């Protein structure tokens, strides 16, 4: 038993991180087959970041302007092109360590693991949620750019995120691996507004089910509710509203614990109205929204890769 914020094992992704250098701007790139993907802002000088014309900047550049080191190795760039906000560098060598993988664009509330990197070397791994406002609350320094987010479904690495920027607010924005931003961010150093951030209600429900599994049962109560009365209370406290799809996703945890979804919402209701009153749930004094109902099930079933 027990309950931790687990990341996916990182091995399969470590063998794909390379160092990309253009002029004196060095950051991380992802090497799959014979292509290196990286943030297209690698071609900017710090002066260039206030108002980049990427088409104009990329034309001054040539294959041999780009240094791709894979540890002790240099790769040879023989084609270069821009897909939206990513640079695709065709290299002379397919990565022998290219796992089974796909590119996926994820939805708000989905969780993934980040391999944080500097000069193409892995630093650490953590789990996080894509916020409803399309930002992540990550841990990135300078040179972390090109660090990626990924899920593993047995043996297949799904890549969903590439790190491009910190906002003046200290939260983190980037792209899918086709180079389209999550949210309304642009890769320009200007004041940009994240939305209002909401709580991922379906994840909090998944996590109360995880508490009940692990013996922590104090918040369960006699009461109940409907979807509508629940959703009314949720909106007041900046919680995302709950649909029928969400109830369908919770059914296995409802079957495994013998607690109706609506009964769990009734318990959640009371906590938003009355709070914890000093108590904790799975050793936390706040309501946690960074576990999906899939994460909870995976961790309480012991699903491997
Ligand atoms: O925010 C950036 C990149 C932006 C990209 C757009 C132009 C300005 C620089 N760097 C970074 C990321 C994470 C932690 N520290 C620094």
């Amino acid at each position: 038993s027990g309950f931790r914020k687990m990341a996916f094992p990182s091995g399969k992704v470590e063998g794909c991180m390379v160092q990309v250098t253009c002029g004196t701007t060095t950051l991380n790139g992802l090497w799959l087959d014979d292509v290196v993907y990286c943030p297209r802002h690698v071609i900017c000088t710090s002066e260039d970041m206030l108002n980049p014309n990427y088409e104009d900047l990329l034309i001054r550049k040539s294959n041999h302007n780009f240094l791709v080191q894979a540890g002790n190795v240099q790769l040879r760039v023989i084609g270069h092109s821009m897909q939206n906000c990513v640079l695709k560098l065709k290299v002379d060598t397919a990565n022998p360590k290219t796992p089974k993988y796909k590119f996926v664009r994820i939805q708000p509330g989905q969780t993934f693991s980040v391999l944080a990197c500097y000069n193409g070397s892995p630093s650490g791994v953590y789990q996080c949620a894509m916020r409803p406002n399309f930002t992540i609350k990550g841990s990135f320094l300078n040179g972390s750019c090109g660090s990626v987010g990924f899920n593993i479904d047995y043996d297949c690495v799904s890549f969903c995120y590439m790190h491009h920027m910190e906002l003046p607010t200290g939260v983190h924005a980037g792209t899918d691996l086709e180079g389209n931003f999550y949210g309304p961010f642009v890769d320009r150093q200007t004041a940009q507004a994240a939305g209002t951030d909401t709580t991922i209600t379906v994840n909090v429900l998944a996590w109360l089910y995880a508490a009940v599994i692990n013996g922590d049962r104090w918040f369960l109560n006699r009461f109940t509710t409907t979807l509508n009365d629940f959703n009314l209370v949720a909106m007041k406290y900046n919680y995302e509203p709950l649909t029928q799809d969400h109830v369908d996703i919770l059914g296995p945890l409802s079957a495994q614990t013998g607690i109706a979804v609506l009964d769990m919402c009734a318990s959640l209701k009371e906590l938003l109205q009355n709070g914890m009153n000093g108590r904790t749930i799975l050793g936390s004094a706040l309501l946690e929204d960074e576990f999906t109902p899939f994460d909870v099930v995976r961790q309480c079933s012991g699903v491997t890769f």
